[PDB]
């Protein structure tokens, strides 16, 4: 039955618009298969379309905004695009229709409405680009009856092992199609939908823009050769309309030119499903998905006071839809240094220079291929899997669809190598690499990242302890305990492997110094630190001991290990791994003492990282900020702890961390406040604020000395964080990466959905 729910999940999730790196396209969760993508741009001149055409996601002055209004990867959703440069408001509605044996069918409507500023007679070029990867697969455009192109629908018939037989139709659509009276129309037709069918080696089919442009350029060269010139030139839109040449191939370009508003449908019909998909099917399924989206949201994200209002609901739906709408499927080779150069052990003083030397040997090579099904932080700027971000992404997603979240966790854990390492940044395949400077591609097997995916696991466990097919599937792994347990049984050894990997690779040094502590074992240091940075910790430029030193100990990292042990206690217990649970219990107890013995500063009233002095002694290095609160953020302190009460004072202290807009990453009193790139040195970050909010709530709903302080801080922080993110969204249409504690303004990158979307769960409360 676990096998059964697994196959049903597989069938349910196979298809999607799983290409979040582009405005709109689809692909199934199969490395080498059928992919589609949309392009559009106005044409006003002989040279502008190369500059106006849209395909991969960006964010700049020419684009007001874009995102998902509703989305559920089982059903589909609706995306809105507000394009200033091209004077166009676009809608792309996508819907899946279950049936057959190959993951069902799907359809999309693309609608473009000119904005008030656009010329009423704007010409817009629209391209639907289709490619298929695989040795023994086929795809063919059925020729039109007409001479120069298509009066009606374009039909592609294809086949593969993975998809069986299918047809993909691009409907004629609605809107004025311009007609040219030029001589060229004798050979090219007056203006109509055209199809070019081509082949390239599989590995380059992703390069849709260059492939298209190569065809456009060939058409223009033909014009030149055939005496179409500046004495009497055809109109731009005709110059840029491909000669119709449908056929068989692994690439199919479908091109339309419209004047004024337009729309057209894409209908993917899985043959094994029986009756083919129609436009009327599309409209019905679109209306139905919205209704279901509506009903689920009100149940799962029921926003509590003072956010029950409709403005907050709309806000919540946008923040949530953009988060879950970022889910992509990525496939390909990854770039990894597998030298395990000894310099990477960072055992000496000045280790960063040695590590730089090893990197300069450039032993990294491509490996895999790997696949990953994950949500992402940033469609325009970094549309790919980041390991600790994904822990935050799945907290709202798990609420929505626990089985989906478990799928993503599983996908992440399937990357883990024999040692227990998962790369923190997953750049899979040439398409993903295109977005990343080559200097920043290489992954390092000694680089960890916070294990926030365990937080998601923790939530699943509590749910496990305490309808349409889609509704049923979304909770099958909780509603069927035996299913849930089997999932944990299979994941459990990889979690344990990761635990062990942390302790083998990210170990700090007690025994070699004048260091006394309850445990001789429990001490941690993040590998990969530079003079100015600690990227692996996730808090890039939060101030750390200077200089970096093999004797450093990082309190956040030890806290993370505490998170992991507790999770392993719970899961171990569920699986009756008695021997394991006894070991975990001893480790937890040791971390509890050692956090105090190695990291607590009585003088400062908070936790601090530690180094080793010029005189070879243990020194605490305190920089009041997120790092300082870590045992609290990660749920490690008892509710009656005096230490907790001191952290609550720091948290609430306006002159240190407490801004009107949320908690400051670093205190105003810290010498490093607002210095350098000021990334984690003052701004308000939603992910850490979310952990604070949840821990304040835990203390607030339990007997103890800080109940009432916690309740007040919970109330205020929740309000502050929600309102800041809301005001910004209202003003700008965007979720931002971080928020300015003086002004409240969103800054750094937009489209950060992205853990900023946690705000949905903050609003809905009841932790
Ligand atoms: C115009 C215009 N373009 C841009 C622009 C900005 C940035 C980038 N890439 C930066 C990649 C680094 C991701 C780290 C983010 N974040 C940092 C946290 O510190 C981590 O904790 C966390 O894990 C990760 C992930 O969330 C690109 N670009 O490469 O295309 C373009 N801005 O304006």
């Amino acid at each position: 039955l676990h096998s059964e729910i697994g196959r049903l999940n597989n069938q349910s999730l196979l298809w999607g618009p799983y290409r979040p790196n582009i405005y709109f396209g689809t692909r199934p969760r199969i490395g080498k298969s059928l992919m589609t993508g949309l392009m559009w741009g106005k044409i006003e001149s002989y040279t502008d379309f190369q500059h106006t055409v849209r395909y991969t996601c960006e964010q700049n002055e020419g684009m007001k905004g874009y995102g998902w209004d509703e989305y559920d990867p089982r059903r589909g959703g609706i995306q809105s695009i507000h394009d200033i440069q091209n004077g166009l408001d676009i809608t792309t509605s996508f819907v899946k229709i279950p049936g057959g044996a190959h993951g069902g069918s799907w359809a999309a409507r693309i609608k473009g409405t000119l904005n008030d500023d656009a010329p009423k007679d704007q010409k817009t070029i629209v391209v639907f680009y289709v490619s298929q990867e695989g040795e023994n697969s086929e795809l063919e455009a059925v020729p039109s009856e007409n001479e120069f192109g298509y009066e009606g629908d374009v039909i592609l018939k294809g086949r593969s092992e993975a998809l069986g037989n299918y047809k993909l139709v691009v409907t004629k659509g609605k809107g004025v199609i311009p007609q040219s009276d030029h001589d060229l129309s004798r050979l090219r037709g007056p203006g109509q939908t055209v199809v070019q069918s081509l082949t390239y080696p599989d590995e380059v089919l992703w390069q849709a823009k260059p492939i298209l442009f190569q065809q456009l350029k060939a058409g223009i060269d033909w014009l030149v050769e055939n005496k179409y010139d500046v004495a009497d030139p055809p109109p731009p839109w005709q110059v840029y309309l491909l000669a119709n040449k449908p056929g068989s191939g692994n690439v199919h370009i479908v091109q339309k030119v419209f004047e004024g508003d337009f729309e057209f449908d894409i209908l993917f019909s899985s043959e094994s499903a029986g009756k083919e998909v129609t436009s009327k099917d599309l409209e019905r399924e679109v209306k139905q998905a919205t209704e279901v989206f509506g009903e689920r949201f009100a149940r799962v994200f029921d926003l509590k006071a003072p956010f029950q209002g409709d403005n907050y609901k709309k806000f919540g739906k946008s923040m949530f839809s953009n988060l879950i709408g970022g889910i992509g499927y990525f496939y390909g080779h990854s770039l990894v240094d597998r030298s395990y150069a000894p310099e990477y052990d960072e055992e000496n003083e000045g280790f960063w220079e040695d590590a730089a030397e090893a990197r300069a040997r450039h032993q990294e090579a491509l490996e895999g291929p790997y696949e990953l099904f994950t949500s992402i932080p940033s469609r325009p700027f970094f549309p790919r899997g980041f390991l600790w971000d994904e822990g935050f992404h799945l907290l709202p997603i798990a609420d929505w669809d626990i089985d989906l979240a478990l799928e993503i966790i599983k996908s992440w854990y399937n990357l883990m190598d024999e040692d227990g390492w998962i790369a923190r940044e997953q750049i899979l395949g040439a398409e993903a690499r295109s977005k990343v400077p080559k200097e920043f591609q290489t992954q390092y097997p000694h680089y960890a990242n916070p294990p926030t995916l365990f937080l998601v696991l923790d939530n699943f466990v509590e749910r496990l302890r305490k309808l349409s097919l889609d509704e049923t599937l979304s909770t099958a792994s909780v509603d069927n305990p035996e299913v849930g347990l089997e999932y944990l049984r299979r994941l459990y050894p990889l979690l344990r492997r990761q635990f062990d990997w942390f302790r083998k690779t990210q170990a700090g040094d007690i025994k070699s110094y004048d260091r006394e502590a309850y445990s001789t074992k429990e001490a941690y240091r993040w590998r990969g630190r530079t003079v100015s940075h600690c990227l692996t910790s996730g808090l890039d430029d939060y101030p750390r001991p200077q200089p970096p030193h093999p004797g450093e100990l990082h309190v956040d990292l030890m806290s993370w290990v505490g998170v992991m042990v507790k999770s392993l206690i719970s899961i171990g217990s569920l699986l009756g791994a008695t021997e394991d649970v006894e070991f975990y219990t001893k480790v937890l107890d040791a971390i509890e003492h050692n956090l105090d013995d190695l990291h607590w500063s009585e003088k400062e009233g908070c936790y601090c990282d530690a180094t080793i002095d010029e005189f070879e002694e243990h020194k605490l290095v305190c920089h009041k900020g997120y790092i300082s609160l870590f045992p609290f953020l990660t749920g490690l302190l008892k509710p009656d702890s005096p230490k907790l009460g001191k952290l609550l004072a720091l948290i609430g202290d306006e002159s240190e961390l407490w801004s009107p807009y949320g908690l400051r990453s670093l205190s105003k009193k810290d010498e490093f406040y607002g210095t350098a790139e000021n990334y984690w040195r003052s701004p308000v970050w939603i992910n850490i604020n979310y952990l604070a909010i949840v821990q304040l709530y835990n203390i607030a709903t339990q007997d103890g000395p800080y109940k009432e302080t916690a309740r007040d801080l919970y109330t205020r922080l929740r309000k502050n964080i929600v309102e800041t993110v809301y005001r910004n969204w209202e003003e700008t249409g965007f979720a931002w990466e971080q928020y300015n504690p003086e002004t409240g303004k969103g800054q750094r990158t937009q489209h950060f959905t992205g853990w900023t979307s946690l705000v949905v769960k903050i609003m809905s409360g009841h932790h």
